[PDB]
C-alpha cells in the first residue's frame, strides 16, 4: 500500500509554512512555492512551520514520512542508502536507517511500521510560544537524492500529518524534497525550467 498524500486542512485548519531563504549559492535549505519543493543540503537544518486556525487537543502529534513521488516506485520504502545507514552518525535516538530526523526534540519518536515497514518520525504538537504565531519543527534529511542503492536520483515527497493520540488523521500536507549539494542553484534551475 501507499500513504495518502492528499492535502487536508481538517477541523483545525492545519497547513505548513516555509521560511524565505533565497537562492544564493551558499544557502543550505530553500523552499520553492511554485514547485512545492524543498531543496536542502545533506543533514542540514530544515525549518518547517506548522500553522493552525485553532489549537488542537493536548496529545496531538505531528508525523513526518517520505514516499517516492513516482507511482512506479511508490510501494518501495524510502530509506537511507547502504553507505549512510552504516556511517555511525546516529544522534542516539534516530535509527541509522531513517532518512528523516527531527533536531533538538527529546520527545521525538521513530517508528518502523510493523505492517508496511515504512519509517516515520513523530513529535508532540506544541502550541506557538509567546510572541509566535506558529510552531517550528527542525528536520534533517540524511541522504542525498542521488545516493546509489538508496533514493537513487528518484524524487521523494515528505508527508506531514497532524494526528490525534491514537494516530488518527486530523490534517495533512506535503511537499517534494531534493537533497543536493547546491540547493540555491538547483532551485533556480528548476523554477526556470518551469517557465
Ligand atoms: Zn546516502
Amino acid at each position: 500500500s501507499v500513504p495518502s498524500q492528499k492535502t487536508y486542512q481538517g477541523s483545525y485548519g492545519f497547513r505548513l509554512g516555509f521560511l524565505h531563504s533565497g537562492t544564493a549559492k551558499s544557502v543550505t535549505c530553500t523552499y520553492s512555492p511554485a514547485l512545492n519543493k524543498l531543496f536542502c543540503q545533506l543533514a542540514k537544518t530544515c525549518p518547517v512551520q506548522l500553522w493552525v486556525d485553532s489549537t488542537p487537543p493536548p496529545g496531538t502529534r505531528v508525523r513526518a514520512m517520505a514516499i517516492y513521488k513516482q507511482s512506479q516506485h511508490m510501494t518501495e520504502v524510502v530509506r537511507r542508502c547502504p553507505h549512510h545507514e552504516r556511517c555511525s552518525d546516529s544522534d542516539g535516538l534516530a535509527p541509522p536507517q531513517h532518512l528523516i530526523r527531527v533536531e533538538g526534540n527529546l520527545r521525538a519518536e521513530y517508528l518502523d511500521d510493523r505492517n508496511t515497514f515504512r519509517h516515520s518520525v513523530v513529535v508532540p504538537y506544541e502550541p506557538p510560544e509567546v510572541g509566535s504565531d506558529c510552531t517550528t519543527i527542525h528536520y534533517n534529511y540524511m541522504c542525498y537524492s542521488s545516493c546509489m542503492g538508496g533514493m537513487n536520483r528518484r524524487p521523494i515527497l515528505t508527508i506531514i500529518t497532524l494526528e490525534d493520540s491514537s494516530g488518527n488523521l486530523l490534517g495533512r500536507d506535503s511537499f517534494e524534497v531534493r537533497v543536493c549539494a547546491c540547493p540555491g542553484r538547483d532551485r533556480r534551475t528548476e523554477e526556470e525550467n518551469l517557465r
